[PDB]
């Protein structure tokens, strides 16, 4: 009857979330900044984003990743195993390396925690060493995005977990563009966690544009389902 974790009890209905990255790659600076709302009893997010500083110098797909994975629906069987609503709401930063391959890499920090009510992701990305007509600074990358599992292991030392996983974006000849991700995450607060075993996340995201903006932009809808366990 008492929730696997006080955090937990922070999600059972809709919470408005915001998203705000600041943006360096090769030297092109930019900013995003994202409204929508998740609800993960049904592990659903719906977001919309929008580039603060004009053009996105990089395809909006690359950046999925790092635009909240509290919102991932835990079965009832797995929610001991469930890290991200643990740290809540004192939060957690989550970091990565993205190596695309044959290209550069992102390396991202975020926070993720609650202000008020409202869910805030708040992340920095710093991109180095792409290639000027490669697939991320050419734009050669497809405005679609595949389904992937997010491989989740505990970190003890740091009370904290670490992911594995492999993206994969479309290319518009027809080939695809590799971008690995290796992930950490640990608690902000004091406060203990969750630990999970190891399992993943079942990921699928739609992307589409709203048809009255004239900014440079991306709609979102993902569902994400944590699997991995039996019962
Ligand atoms: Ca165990």
């Amino acid at each position: 009857a008492i929730a696997m974790s006080k955090g937990e009890e922070l999600f059972t209905g809709v919470v408005p979330i915001l998203v705000e990255l600041d943006g360096d790659v090769n030297g092109h600076k930019f900013s995003v900044s994202g409204e929508g709302e998740g609800d993960a009893t049904y592990g659903k997010l719906t977001l919309k984003f929008i580039c603060t500083t004009g053009k996105l110098p990089v395809p909006w797909p690359t950046l999925v990743t790092t635009l909240v994975q509290c919102f991932s629906r835990y079965p009832d069987h797995m929610k001991q195993h469930d890290f991200f609503k643990s740290a809540m709401p004192e939060g957690y930063v989550q970091e990565r390396t993205i190596s695309f391959k044959d290209d550069g890499n992102y390396k991202t920090r975020a926070e993720v925690k609650f202000e008020g009510d409202t869910l805030v992701n708040r992340i920095e990305l710093k991109g180095i060493d792409f290639k000027e007509d490669g697939n991320i600074l050419g734009h050669k990358l497809e405005y679609n995005y595949n389904s992937h599992n997010v491989y989740i292991t505990a970190d003890k030392q740091k009370n904290g977990i670490k992911a594995n996983f492999k993206i994969r974006h479309n290319i518009e000849d027809g080939s695809v563009q590799l971008a690995d991700h290796y992930q950490q995450n640990t608690p902000i607060g004091d406060g203990p966690v969750l630990l999970p075993d190891n399992h993943y996340l079942s990921t699928q995201s739609a992307l589409s544009k709203d048809p009255n903006e004239k900014r440079d932009h991306m709609v979102l809808l993902e569902f994400v389902t944590a699997a991995g366990i039996t019962h």
